[PDB]
């Protein structure tokens, strides 16, 4: 089943073009960043990671959300993606589903698959016919950008976490029938072989598979229980798919969280950079070659796209925010790791073996894994036996190298593995064709600089280290005190011990020059490769590797190059920053930072040196509570001289759900109709007859929801809402109504997004959205005849510029004065801090000119204050629905917006609609907008994409 001769692999690793390489990838969802002029952002902070792969899913529900039109442009055009990989130099995975999981609304279902006759991820007939016009059209614009093409697509996975047989085994033909060539690669939930290589039909070309050992749960972000760090997937991996290289195509880098849960902030303290450095090491020890982290990128699940399993952030504690920021010490950590995977091309080959306690230390409280292939060249990963000790560990080593079975440190002192850490010692690493014998302190990298070789070292605070190299040359310290180290020669080698400093120390042996860090330290250096023609670095390649520089800096480094004698480094800054280049070419001169000559000094070393100086400027914000704000009634349909003669009837006879069969005489499924997303509507006319005294009504809109019931005028009260119950029973009193005469029930019901559809056969995507039952005492069910609405249109949705899901049934929304420069100058003063004194919705409006300083990074938020009302609201920036706040149920209360969204130096128009579920009305706490700290950025220009202006509606009601 191999297409193609550029993508080939082994039971070691992937080769492009002949060469191993090791894939270590970051997860990233386009469609959770709504503006194609940030996501070369993204990826030049993933590149700086040390990665050279990203792996992303491509979501049915918002490309086709009418049938048989599928539309892919914009916002969400696929092209601007694939060129920014390209730009960047990073390989790219696609995975397209159709079903994706990934937390958003129908796990990449569109609604009106809830209208067909089959079984989902099944070999059904009408499924498969369902989802090809999308395959078709999502995997041909994935077939343009594979690598054959010269784009960056290099691999593909089909489906996601798949368990007919045949069901795979169609989506595979599908793919191959869109000309996609390159291999396919899956991700099963657990590693339990799913098709596998030689699992009959549906088998893919390499087995992957995912994995969370912490699971999701964020409540007590200090604890690790006993047992959940796995050590047993090497052992799997040679039982389930030896002839294929390990791969990890999820692993754990944040986690998600429902509502009402305890936030992002906990789930980046959970899986912190402990989390990073001691389980990424020990995915390293089962030598892994792909392996990609899950997200890296997180995003806003912005526009209704998210399931009700999750609101609208989706920060997902990610080494890179929901701000783009890259403050976390997990990002700093994981570059510390990768770039030791980048520098160390004989981890390939270094075979893995079983892990040992007591073997390689004396201690058994320490597990050392050994890698060891059938060259010289090994490492060894060493961790607490208990991966959630806390415990200060002191040992030595006793490793087999080429000098002969070494006991470690061989002079002076014993070596610290201090709590949650995790190390890899390397034995026989080549750096250039110097041997180093071992070293106990971890490699970030190596370069040789036509001449002179560096090696940079570090390890934690406190630790003591020691390397040893074959060499007859002398020691020097050509940095620093000889403080704390000690050489001596024994033999043929040279061994030298250290402690770790906050100063650097750098010793020269012979024409190897030795960088020694403490951590903390490491952390602000990158390894930019520097290419000699134009800005791109190109796709990650051997060649391009050995011809990188080492740059200290600070925040973040984007890139080098070299332009005749001028070096440019391309950077970002959130504090004056000391700079220093090491290894700059011979032809150099000149350095250039941001595009700006800057000053620089080198010293006895030719270390370059130079500094930025930084200066936050003033941020000027409009106070929300100071704006004109114009409020608008919402629910007008309460009041009754509302007509809604031109609402779609509620009048089938039988649902199309396959499903859930009816308990009503006629569907009150949203989806039967072609409303999906948003707020809905219903409404029962009926005629009374004197003798109702009950209203009984089971409602559906996803977990979290609340929904409020009037009878004509009259409030009868609501489902407020909580995060465990998807549905609501409820029962109202009613005093006695006049018999002959109209009545007219009004339901307003939030829906908060589709199920996926994780269990296949268990069918939860087609969980309807709507009213479920009812019954009016005295009265027969069919006696109430039903008119409904969600957003305006249905599957003909008004708004292609945003997708099908960002409006929802408001009457504001179906008006479309959300978007900017409403109609509002008509309309009454209002403001949300001052909000409803009665059950119903309010729409507030306003506008406000923001000016902040080209060439400055800057997070902006709306901040909602929480009163604990039981309160809904929909915030809109621009048009773009970019929150929903919900009072008694939580847990947000940020939330970010990103520049293009917003205008930074232009006009902004907000909107805002404000439920009251509760008798006393509702109101906001406090509605402020604030700003993190501003970031000195080498980016260009953002530009904001298409954000129409209101205008009428042909046929809005
Ligand atoms: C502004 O501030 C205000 C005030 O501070 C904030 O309001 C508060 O928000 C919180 C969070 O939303 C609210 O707490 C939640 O309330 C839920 C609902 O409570 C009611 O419903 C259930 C009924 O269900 C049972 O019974 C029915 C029949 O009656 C059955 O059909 C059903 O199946 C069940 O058997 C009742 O249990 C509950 O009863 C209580 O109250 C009554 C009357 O007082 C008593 O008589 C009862 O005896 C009992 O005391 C009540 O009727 C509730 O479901 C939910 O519970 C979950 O979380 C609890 C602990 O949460 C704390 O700690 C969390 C971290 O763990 C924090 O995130 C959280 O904020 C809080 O501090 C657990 O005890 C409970 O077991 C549930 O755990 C699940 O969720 C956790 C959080 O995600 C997870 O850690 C758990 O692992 C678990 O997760 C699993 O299940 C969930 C679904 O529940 C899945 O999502 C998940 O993936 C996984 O599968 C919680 O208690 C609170 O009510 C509200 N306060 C007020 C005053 O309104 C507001 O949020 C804030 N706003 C903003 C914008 O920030
Ligand atoms: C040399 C130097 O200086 N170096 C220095 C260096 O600089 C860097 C720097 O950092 C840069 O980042 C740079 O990176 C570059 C990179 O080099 C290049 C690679 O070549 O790529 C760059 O970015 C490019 C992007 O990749 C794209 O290619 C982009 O292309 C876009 C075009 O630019 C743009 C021009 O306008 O057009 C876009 O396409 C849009 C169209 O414009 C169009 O109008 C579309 O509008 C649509 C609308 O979207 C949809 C919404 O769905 O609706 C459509 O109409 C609908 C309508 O809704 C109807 O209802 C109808 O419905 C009908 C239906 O049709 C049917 O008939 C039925 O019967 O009835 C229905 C009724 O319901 O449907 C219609 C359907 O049409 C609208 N259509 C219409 C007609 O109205 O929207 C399009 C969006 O898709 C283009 N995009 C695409 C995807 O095509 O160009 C980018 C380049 O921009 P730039 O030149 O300004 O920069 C990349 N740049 C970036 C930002 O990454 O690298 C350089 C290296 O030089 O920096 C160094 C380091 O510091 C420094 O040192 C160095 O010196
Ligand atoms: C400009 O950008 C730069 C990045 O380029 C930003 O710099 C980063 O800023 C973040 C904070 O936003 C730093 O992370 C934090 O650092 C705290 C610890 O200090 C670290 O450095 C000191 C030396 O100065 C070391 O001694 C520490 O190492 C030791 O401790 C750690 C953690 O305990 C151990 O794992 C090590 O083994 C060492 O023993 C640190 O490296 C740190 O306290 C903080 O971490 C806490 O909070 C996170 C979650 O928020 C938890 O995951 C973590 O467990 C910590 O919580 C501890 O304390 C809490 C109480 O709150 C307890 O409840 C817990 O049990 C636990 O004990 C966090 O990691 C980051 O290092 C820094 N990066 C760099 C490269 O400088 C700037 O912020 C930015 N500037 C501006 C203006 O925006
Ligand atoms: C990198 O990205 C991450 C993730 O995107 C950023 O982390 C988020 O940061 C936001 C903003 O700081 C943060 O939201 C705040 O959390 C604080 C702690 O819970 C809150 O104190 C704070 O709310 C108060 O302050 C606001 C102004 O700062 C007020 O507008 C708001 O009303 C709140 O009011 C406070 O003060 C008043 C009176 O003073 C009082 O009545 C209140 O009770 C309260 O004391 C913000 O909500 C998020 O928690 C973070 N989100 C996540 C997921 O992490 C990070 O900032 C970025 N880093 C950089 C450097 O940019
Ligand atoms: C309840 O509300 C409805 C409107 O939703 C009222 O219906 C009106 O009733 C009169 C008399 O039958 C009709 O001529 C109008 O055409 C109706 N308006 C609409 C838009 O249908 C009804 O009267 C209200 N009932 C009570 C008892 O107040
Ligand atoms: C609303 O009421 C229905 C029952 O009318 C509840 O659904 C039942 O839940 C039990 C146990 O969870 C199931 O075994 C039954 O099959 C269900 N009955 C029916 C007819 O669906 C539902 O849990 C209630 N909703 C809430 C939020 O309490
Ligand atoms: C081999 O590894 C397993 C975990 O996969 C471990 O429990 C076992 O003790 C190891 N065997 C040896 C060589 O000690
Ligand atoms: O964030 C949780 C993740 O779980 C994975 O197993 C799944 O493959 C992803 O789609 C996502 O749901």
């Amino acid at each position: 089943d191999l297409l193609q001769d550029i993508v080939t692999w082994d039971d070691k690793s992937l080769f492009i073009n002949g060469e191993r390489i090791m894939l270590f990838s970051g997860e990233v969802h386009p469609f959770r960043l709504p503006v194609p002029s940030l996501w070369l952002d993204i990826f030049h902070k993933i590149r700086a990671l040390g990665f050279n792969c990203v792996s992303f899913y491509i979501d049915w529900a918002l490309l086709e959300g009418k049938p048989g039109d599928y539309r892919a442009e914009g916002i969400f055009a696929l092209e601007p993606f694939f060129d920014a990989a390209k730009e960047a130099g990073i390989y790219l995975i696609a995975r397209p589903g159709s079903y994706i999981n990934a937390e958003v609304s129908g796990g990449g279902f569109p609604g009106w698959l809830q209208r067909v006759n089959g079984t989902l991820r099944s070999s059904d007939e009408p499924f498969l016919k369902a989802t090809d016009n999308y395959i078709a059209n999502a995997a041909a614009a994935v077939a343009k950008a594979q690598i054959t093409n010269g784009g960056p697509v290099i691999l593909y996975q089909p489906e996601n976490e798949y368990s007919d047989a045949d069901y795979m085994q169609y989506v595979m033909d599908q793919a191959r029938k869109a000309d996609i060539v390159v291999p396919f690669i899956s991700n099963d939930a657990s590693p339990s072989g799913h098709n596998a290589p030689g699992s009959g039909t549906g088998a893919v070309d390499i087995y992957g598979h995912d994995s969370y050992p912490l699971g999701f749960d964020c409540a007590n972000p200090s604890v690790w229980p006993e047992g959940k760090l796995p050590d047993n997937f090497r052992t799997l991996h040679l039982e389930q798919s030896p002839s294929t290289p390990y791969s990890l195509l999820e692993f754990q880098a944040g986690a998600f969280d429902p509502w009402g849960g305890p936030g992002f902030e906990k789930c980046y303290a959970l899986v912190n950079h402990e989390f990073s450095r001691v389980f990424y090491r020990n995915d390293l020890s089962f030598g892994v070659s792909t392996f990609n982290l899950y997200m890296t990128f997180g995003g806003t699940n912005w526009g209704n796209l998210g399931h009700p399993g999750g609101y609208t952030s989706y920060d997902y504690g990610s080494p890179i925010t929901e701000t783009r920021n890259v403050t976390r010490e997990k990002y700093s950590d994981i570059k510390l790791l990768a770039n030791f995977v980048k520098a160390s091309p004989s981890y390939l080959t270094a075979t893995p073996r079983n892990l040992t306690t007591g073997v390689y230390t004396d201690t058994s409280d320490l597990a050392v894994t050994p890698l060891i292939g059938d060259s010289p060249g090994s490492f060894f990963v060493v961790r607490h036996t208990d991966y959630s000790s806390q415990e200060s560990t002191s040992y030595k080593l006793k490793l087999p190298t080429s000098a002969g079975n070494l006991t470690i440190p061989q002079l002076e002192g014993t070596l610290s593995l201090n709590g949650r850490d995790s190390k890899i010692h390397v034995v026989d690493y080549n750096v250039s064709g110097t041997n180093i014998i071992y070293s106990t302190a971890e490699v970030f990298t190596w370069k040789k600089f036509d001449g002179n070789k560096v090696l940079v070292l570090y390890g934690g605070p406190k630790e003591h280290h020691e390397l040893a190299i074959a060499s007859k040359s002398n020691v020097t310290i050509i940095e620093g005190s000889d403080s704390g180290i000690v050489s001596t020669r024994k033999g043929s080698s040279v061994i030298i011990g250290w402690d770790v400093s906050s100063t650097r120390r750098i010793v020269q042996v012979g024409d190897l020059r030795v960088f020694l860090l403490d951590r903390n330290s490491a952390y602000n250096y990158w390894v930019p490769e520097l290419p000699t023609e134009g800005t791109s670095p190109g796709f990650s390649t051997s060649k391009t590797t050995a011809s990188s520089i080492i740059v200290k800096a600070g925040y973040l480094l984007r890139g080098a190059h070299l332009d005749g004698a001028d070096l440019h480094l391309t950077a970002d800054f959130n504090a004056t920053t000391p700079i220093e280049v090491i290894g700059a070419p011979t032809g150099a001169k000149n350095l250039f930072v941001n595009g700006e000559k800057a000053s620089h000094t080198v010293d006895k070393n030719g270390i370059w040196s130079s500094e930025v100086k930084y200066a936050a400027p003033e941020i000027k914000l409009p106070g929300l509570k100071d704006l004109d704000w114009k409020y608008l009634d919402t629910l007008p349909e309460i009041k009754s001289s509302y007509d809604d003669s031109a609402w779609v009837s509620a009048d089938l006879p039988k649902t199309k759900n396959t499903h859930r069969p009816l308990d009503t005489p006629t569907s009150l499924y949203s989806s039967d109709y072609g409303f999906h997303t948003g707020y809905l509507i219903y409404r029962g006319h009926f005629v009374a007859n004197g003798k109702e005294s009950e209203f009984f009504i089971r409602t559906q809109g996803g977990s979290a929801f609340g929904s409020s019931v009037w009878l004509n005028e009259t409030y009868l009260g609501s489902w407020t809402g909580a995060d465990y119950a998807m549905d609501g029973n409820s029962t109202y009193k009613l005093s006695q109504l006049e018999s002959g005469k109209n009545y007219v029930i009004t339901v307003v019901i939030d829906n908060l997004g589709l199920d996926e559809n994780w269990t296949v056969g268990e069918e939860t995507m087609k969980n309807p959205r709507g009213i479920l039952s009812y019954k009016l005492s005295g009265q027969d069910a069919s006696a109430i005849t039903w008119k409904l609405t969600g957003n305006l249109g249905g599957e003909d949705y008004q708004d292609k510029v945003r997708g099908p899901l960002n409006e929802g049934g408001l009457y504001a929304e179906r008006q479309g004065f959300h978007q900017p420069q409403p109609p509002s100058e008509s309309w009454e003063s209002g403001s949300p801090l001052e909000g409803l004194s009665k059950p119903g919705i309010g729409f507030y409006t306003a506008q406000f000119d923001l000016d902040l300083p080209k060439g400055w990074d800057v997070p902006l938020y709306f901040n909602f204050g929480n009163n604990t009302q039981a309160a809904r609201a929909q915030l809109y920036v621009n048009g773009y629905q970019y929150g929903k706040f919900t009072g008694n149920v939580g847990p947000q209360t940020s939330f970010p917006v990103p520049e293009g969204i917003l205008n930074y130096r232009g006009t902004n128009y907000v909107a805002l609609s404000l439920w009251a579920l509760e008798s006393d009305g509702a109101k906001l706490g406090s509605f402020e907008l604030s700003y993190t700290t501003p970031v000195l950025t080498g980016y260009g220009n953002v530009e904001s994409p298409e954000q129409p202006k209101y205008e009428q509606r042909k046929g809005a009601y």
